[PDB]
RNA sequence: GGAGGAGGAGGA
RNA sequence: GGAGGAGGAGGA
């Protein structure tokens, strides 16, 4: 239950 | 057992 | 560090 | 959402 579960949008 | 401890330095 | 999504800018 | 501290920009 967390940020969008390694998904990342941009990478960062 | 957190960031600091809301002794706050940059606001946030 | 997955107990929260308040948040994308850390990555688990 | 306090137990991670990888992070400081949420702030509870």
């Amino acid at each position: 239950g967390q940020w969008n579960k390694p998904s990342k949008p941009k990478t960062n």
